């Protein structure tokens, strides 16, 4: 059985370190909070979890999560409204995610909840490091490694469940849109139909390191991520991808690829279907989306916003996609860009207190 | 640039552990290797107690899996010397992951006699009973203490080592089972299959368990529509049989991005083209190609090769819910039997030859 809240240990530091101004800018990242969260598993079960003074990991040299890459990670935002409440976006969807993380790495179960509360005393210790400037707020980054000293490619009979804390300037800085060029190379793959590219597992991202690189070398920003004979849009970097057009039949529409294995189910992704669906005003879908039917749209005039949605931005406009040595320019900005300022202003009061919502969980 | 092995530092243990049944990769000898890489360039490399490692929680190398490893053998003789098979290709391999994933580059030669003067502290673990062998991990990870997806500009190579017992105990070869589900993708052409990269491992795990469970004891990996085989579980594929064509061949798969280019995998097709007694071929198989071999007893053996076991005999492979007969063992199996004493005849030193590198 799992960790429980209810078995807490607390050790508050003594050595607490200074907090980022605001007035100075931040690479994302590099600096995190007072506290940690440390919960260790073996094969009787869990221990009591933690929360101690951001340390310092001891590993042997042999953990399988250093050479079989069981590792895997969440990524959620803490936001610190004006009334001084901090509040999670969503963070039952991260969990659920999280959950389906471990089996697929054959990693240990965990309660949810217990998680997702111990997670909130975590926040709620270092809630003087949520900043509540425009734009801003706290990422939480969970992690869950094996951890058996053995070269066997096995089942860990060891683990390590943690959790650290980053506060985060704005993604975007002056607080407006910038929209990013795309590399769309299909010789790059970040995912196959089989894989695990469904999953946040550490394995799907040291691979795009070098990609994204060639992406810049070519003068691009993002590397557009193409899957199967057809050359369907999968993914923009770490963004889910979304296209907002008039369809072939003539019908506006919003489509995002379907969840069928290639794409990582982002939560901000689950909350533009929840919120566009939820308007009403438009049809909105999960479909497959080709280079083609891109090329097609974009040269009858048919496309009027293309983004990526995620975490680290909410959402992303796209001004130019470098396909097949031939630049695409998408006039995204030239649109408004309407959506995109839609969903960015109602994710905002939501996220920051300004309306209640039920998608929000108060720390 | 690169750490140099002239700069060695050697810090002997204090606390030796009591040497050794073994189960691989549990037991550890005394001594480790550590290099470290910052803005500096590579620090000196030394040779201290086996010890645990301290990272920082955001350390690159367990967020975005910016680790690598590699895997070759040490020998002992009957002259009680240390060997090693072939580890400059090794080397090779190591920095060619290396630069996949941004990782910093070293000299090969530098890193290989680091390795030497490890091996040769830790010699007294190398085992020297039928079969048996000291294997050695060396390891590069990031170790960036950032949250960025970005190319580190900190890393770490360390290497440990490991007494191994006999793969196959008493000597007698046997054979494994396999199940071949085209469900399951091991790698993919633009992927990153062809580098030993952690993150080809951590997801086979689940896959194995499957295997087990339908009865059989490693993974047929095939890749496409037409199903081409291209590894057994962690072994490169080999199938020894007479070809459409009429021509008694040895074949396995091309490194065409989906194939972990192994060293023994090479060795064997270096041996089998010396030996000049029948064609050696570098060629897609599929399972059409198979089960029609097999209909009409074209199929002499069908093996996995690899550092874990030299050659590995297949006499089974569940497909489509259908058990495949391989008549491997029935036929000697001649050809991996040879295989496998030259191999054993020259790693412990009955033969010389260059592929031996002398600790
Ligand atoms: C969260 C984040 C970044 C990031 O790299 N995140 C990330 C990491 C691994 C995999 C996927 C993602 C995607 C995701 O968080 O949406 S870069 C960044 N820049 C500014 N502000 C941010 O909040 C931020
Ligand atoms: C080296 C080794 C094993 C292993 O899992 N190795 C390995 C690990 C990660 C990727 C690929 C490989 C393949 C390879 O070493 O040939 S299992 C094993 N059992 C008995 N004796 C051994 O020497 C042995
Ligand atoms: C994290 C991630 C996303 C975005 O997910 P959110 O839950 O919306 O932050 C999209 N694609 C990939 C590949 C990711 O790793
Ligand atoms: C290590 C490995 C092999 C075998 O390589 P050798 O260098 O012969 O030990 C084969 N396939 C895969 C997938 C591997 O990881
Ligand atoms: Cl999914
Ligand atoms: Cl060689
Ligand atoms: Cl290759
Ligand atoms: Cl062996």
């Amino acid at each position: 059985s799992s960790f429980k809240a209810a078995d807490l240990q607390l050790e508050m530091t003594q050595k607490p370190h200074k907090k980022p101004g605001p007035g100075e800018p931040l690479v994302f990242g590099k600096t995190f909070t007072d506290h940690m969260l440390m919960v260790e598993w073996n094969d009787k079960g869990w221990g009591q979890p933690r929360i101690q003074p951001f340390q310092n990991l001891t590993l042997h040299p042999a953990s399988s999560s250093l050479h079989y890459s069981l590792q895997l990670f969440e990524g959620m935002k803490a936001f610190k409204g004006k009334d001084q409440q901090v509040r999670l976006f969503r963070p039952w969807l991260n969990m659920d995610r999280m959950l389906r993380s471990a089996m697929r790495l054959c990693l240990p179960s965990f309660d949810k909840l217990e998680l997702l509360e111990c997670i909130r005393r975590l926040i709620e210790v270092d809630k003087d490091w949520v900043p509540d400037a425009a734009g801003t707020s706290l990422y939480v980054r969970p992690v869950l490694i094996g951890n058996e000293p053995s070269l066997g490619v096995s089942q860990p009979t060891r683990a390590l469940l943690f959790v650290i804390l980053c506060p985060v300037g704005a993604y975007f800085p002056g607080g407006s849109v910038t929209p990013v060029s795309l590399l769309a190379d299909p010789a790059f793959i970040r995912a196959w139909v089989g894989g695990v590219g469904n999953y946040k597992l550490g394995g799907n991202y040291g691979p795009t390191v070098l990609v994204q690189q060639e992406a810049l070398k070519r003068g691009c920003e993002q590397v557009l991520w193409l899957y199967g004979p057809d050359h369907q849009l999968t993914e923009v970097g770490t963004m889910n991808i979304f296209v907002y057009w008039t369809h072939e039949d003539g019908v506006l529409e919003l489509v995002t690829p379907p969840l069928n294995g290639v794409i990582l189910p982002g939560v901000v992704r689950q909350s533009l279907l929840d919120m566009a669906q939820t308007w009403g005003e438009f049809r909105v879908v999960e479909r497959t989306i080709t280079m083609k039917q891109l090329l097609r749209a974009l040269e009858e005039g048919r496309v009027r916003e293309v983004f990526g949605s995620g975490t680290a931005c909410q959402v992303c406009p796209v001004h130019r996609i470098l396909y097949k040595d031939r630049n695409l320019h998408i006039p995204t900005m030239e649109n408004g860009p309407e959506l995109i300022l839609r969903f960015q202003k109602e994710l905002k009061e939501i996220q920051y207190g300004i309306r209640a919502h039920e998608w929000m969980f108060p720390v």
